[PDB]
């Protein structure tokens, strides 16, 4: 579990979005496993505006923060997991790294802030779904 809180907005895996985040909906999309929705208070989260492959995650069933090298979001296949079936996702990141379902939302982070939240596992690889294209998540 896990969410970017920016301004006015709550950023979450799509897969874990609850009834409250579509029912304050702002924008979703399946293929990115994003969803945003609305807050009433504003959040402590900074977007990185970057093109950085270096930062660091949460991995939420180690406990741990791990320093990571990650590829350019890209169209990727992912296999089977608990929470979608084998598909193509969009704007992923991957990682060399540890990640079960669980792990979802974990905040990747470089020098420039938030990059995107843990949204693939398995095969000793972590994949993100990138917020750094999400220009309007800075304003309105
Ligand atoms: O292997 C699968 C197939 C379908 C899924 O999507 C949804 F049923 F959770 C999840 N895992
Ligand atoms: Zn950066």
């Amino acid at each position: 579990s896990g969410a970017i809180y920016v301004g006015n907005y709550r950023v979450v895996n799509r897969h874990l979005a609850t009834h409250n985040d579509w029912a304050n909906l702002v924008w979703e999309d399946s293929s990115r496993d994003l969803l945003v929705s609305s807050t009433t208070a504003q959040g402590c989260d900074t977007i990185a505006r970057c093109d950085c492959q270096t930062g660091v995650y949460y991995c939420s069933s180690r406990r741990k923060h791990y320093p990571v090298s990650f590829s350019k979001p890209s169209l990727i296949f992912v296999e089977a997991s608990e929470y979608y079936p084998a598909r193509y996702q969009s704007h992923l990141m991957l990682a060399v790294g540890h990640s079960e379902p669980g792990d979802c939302g974990g905040i990747l982070r470089c020098q420039h802030g938030v990059v995107g939240i843990v949204s693939t596992g398995g095969n000793g690889l972590v994949g993100f779904a990138d917020v750094r294209d999400l220009l309007w998540l800075d304003e309105e």
